[PDB]
């Protein structure tokens, strides 16, 4: 299915992803697109801050929910 993970500025980086994958498998598709370093990467959806080692269905993500993402220095 896909998601999309919206930045600061408002754009969307689409990714493709199943139910059972991680947070920390999210980061690493967000490396690959984007180049940024999963360790700087901060994910937030409906509220909550998303722990790399839970799944996206542990955190009820559906189809093309929109999740954002924050970075970090380092
Ligand atoms: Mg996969």
């Amino acid at each position: 299915m896909q998601i999309f993970v919206k930045t600061l500025t408002g754009k969307t980086i689409t990714l493709e992803v199943e139910p059972s994958d991680t947070i920390e498998n999210v980061k690493a598709k967000i490396q690959d697109k984007e180049g940024i370093p999963p360790d700087q990467q901060r994910l937030i959806f409906a509220g909550k801050q998303l722990e790399d080692g839970r799944t996206l269905s542990d955190y009820n993500i559906q189809k093309e929910d929109t999740l954002h993402l924050v970075l970090r220095l380092r």
